[PDB]
């Protein structure tokens, strides 16, 4: 039976099963107002597919000129052509390669850059903002989004959407690695799915697929979900309530000094972008400060919603393309206020 939503994390985590149902704000504002994430699935089925393929974004766009990140190293591969990211996508033969001779995994970075996504691809613009779940939120004129209502007090997010592409993370040692790593953002977002790979070439690594949703910390619910093999499975975040941040910086803080790192007593491992929390540093974030997250497995067409000030982190199953967009709700709006 269809039903209106489930429930993952074991009931600490509100799952809605259809994007563009009218009453979905009456379960969504209950769950948003405590500084819980959100999940919604089924938003590819809302989409016009042919959109968006990578082999139409090398076509349309392969000429321009980008940077990419190595996610194994932090090394940047300067100046490429777009092309070179989208055409290894999914044929690990047609990746570049580090001195090692390995097939590198990429993230490419800041791509449409700035503001330009709007500009550079209005129809896949038109067809993403006019089918996001929670539309009086997520929308640029929504009536629940003070993005376009507040003086310059508050922090306000760029024009979006911002669009995320990067490969799949492979062997066991990149189980250590984010594909974004631990951050926190001053406004709301929604994240959104728009297409997985789970391709061939090196293509039978499912197994180290299990194994990092496993020791991910994901729930039996989720992990039904995968066992199922119904829905392509994309990416693994941990996210942390706002009111765990401080406690998070005192863990990393703690960490960089047994690493002997030499950091001021008062630098923010947050804000720096510089760290992955892994399975052990997980367990000792639980057992020694307290605190517990919410280990989320998105699939295609799942939108993950983002609490304003929560610290989370990205690890790609497979090659995923992703496009969030920022907003401003009134349950979380006191994290952009500049003053106290
Ligand atoms: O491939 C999976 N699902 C899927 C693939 C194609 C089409 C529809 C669904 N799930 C999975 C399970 C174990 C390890 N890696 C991935
Ligand atoms: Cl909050
Ligand atoms: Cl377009
Ligand atoms: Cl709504
Ligand atoms: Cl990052
Ligand atoms: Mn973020």
């Amino acid at each position: 039976s269809m039903t209106s939503h489930s429930w993952l994390c074991d009931g600490r985590l509100l799952c809605l099963h259809d994007p563009s149902n009218k009453n979905n704000w009456k379960i969504f504002r209950e769950c948003w107002k405590q500084g819980q994430p959100v999940l919604v699935s089924g938003v590819h089925k809302k989409l016009k597919s042919e959109l968006w393929k990578p082999e139409a974004f090398s076509q349309e766009f392969g000429d321009q000129d980008v940077d990419l990140v190595n996610c194994r190293n932090c090394a940047i591969i300067s100046d490429v052509k777009v092309r070179d990211f989208w055409d290894g996508f999914e044929i690990i033969c047609k990746r570049l390669r580090s001195e090692d001779g390995q097939p590198m995994v990429l993230k490419l970075k800041d791509w449409p850059p700035g503001e330009d996504f709007r500009d550079m691809m209005p129809t896949r613009f038109e067809d993403l903002m006019e089918n996001l779940p929670l539309p009086e939120y997520t929308k640029r004129d929504g009536r629940l989004n003070l993005a376009s209502r507040l003086p310059s007090y508050f922090v306000r997010p760029d024009l979006g959407p911002k669009m995320y592409n990067a490969y799949g993370l492979i062997t066991a040692e990149d189980r250590r690695v984010g594909t974004t790593n631990l951050h926190l953002d001053v406004s709301d977002a929604v994240n959104v799915m728009v297409y997985v790979g789970i391709p061939i070439g090196e293509g039978a690594h499912d197994e180290e697929v299990l194994k990092t949703i496993d020791e991910g910390d994901a729930d039996e619910v989720t992990k039904e979900r995968i066992h199922d093999h119904k829905e392509k499975p994309g990416a693994l975040w941990h996210i942390y309530a706002a009111k765990d941040a401080e406690k998070i910086r005192e863990l990393l803080r703690k960490v960089g000094e047994e690493q002997g790192q030499e950091n001021p007593p008062d630098h923010d491992p947050i804000h720096d972008q510089s760290w992955y929390l892994d399975q052990t540093l997980r367990k000792r974030l639980y057992e020694e400060y307290g605190v517990q997250g919410w280990a989320i497995v998105q699939f295609l067409g799942d939108a993950v919603f983002i609490p304003a000030g929560a610290p989370h982190q990205v690890h790609n199953l497979y090659s995923c393309i992703k496009v969030a967009e920022d907003f401003v709700s009134p349950e979380h709006v006191k994290h952009c206020f500049r003053l106290t």
